[PDB]
Formats: C-alpha cells, structure tokens, sequence
C-alpha cells in the first residue's frame, strides 16, 4: 500500500476551492522533495511561479488548514502545531506542550494521547520504537 496524504490534500483543496487559489497551493506543495516539506522556501517558490508572496501565503494558509495539513507549509512537526491552532484553537497551549513533550521526548496525557492519536507527525513516513 502506497501513502494517499499528499493526494488526499490535493483532492480536498480543489473540492472546497477551485480557480486560481487551489492552483497556488498546488505550486507550493509541487515544488517539494521526497522528504514530506518542501525543498525550497515560498518566497523563492512564489518568485519563480510569478505569484505574490503575500497571496501565495493567504492561499497556502486556507489549503494547509485542511488534511492532511500543510506539512510542506510549516513543516513536519509544524503540522500539529498549527493544526491545532486551526483545528482545536482553544486547546492550542495543551497540545501545544504536548507536541513538544513527545517531540523532545517525555510522558504524554491521557486526553491528549487520543487528541493527537488522530494525528501523526509521520504523515509521509514511518518510524517507531520498542
């Protein structure tokens, strides 16, 4: 089985948008390695696709909102964060110190092992531990 995230992410932005907005975000995750984020910076990515910055960010930021998130955007760990900040808002600070303790390496909650359950910072891989 091969991972469909990228090509969910895809399907979903051009389901609730479409035109010129969805094609922006498209750029941005088009131009990006096989590593899950993009190999070049937006700024440079909006230069050569002839977009403004400033757009190409308001666009990137309503297509990375959906799932999977904008990986490629923030990046991989950036996923959760603003994940949350887009998903659950008013729980931002919790998962947000969740996040840290499991990225940096510590014990989790009990309500937050469900909440980020859903979610994986390996969207594009795959690792675990014994």
């Amino acid at each position: 089985y091969t991972p469909s995230e990228l090509e969910e992410l895809q399907q979903n932005i051009k389901l609730e948008l479409e035109g010129k907005e969805q094609e922006l975000a498209l750029e941005l995750l088009n131009y990006l390695n096989e590593k899950g984020f993009l190999s070049k910076s937006v700024e440079e990515i909006s230069d050569v696709l002839r977009c403004s910055v400033e757009e190409l960010e308001k666009v990137r930021q309503k297509v990375l909102r959906l799932e999977p998130l904008g990986v490629c955007s923030k990046d991989v760990w950036e996923f959760l964060e603003l994940q949350i900040e887009e998903i659950y808002p008013e729980e931002e600070e919790i998962l947000k110190k969740a996040l840290r303790d499991l990225k940096r390496g510590k014990k989790l909650k009990p309500e937050i092992k469900g909440k980020l359950s859903r979610l994986r910072l390996f969207p594009l891989s795959s690792s675990a531990e014994k």
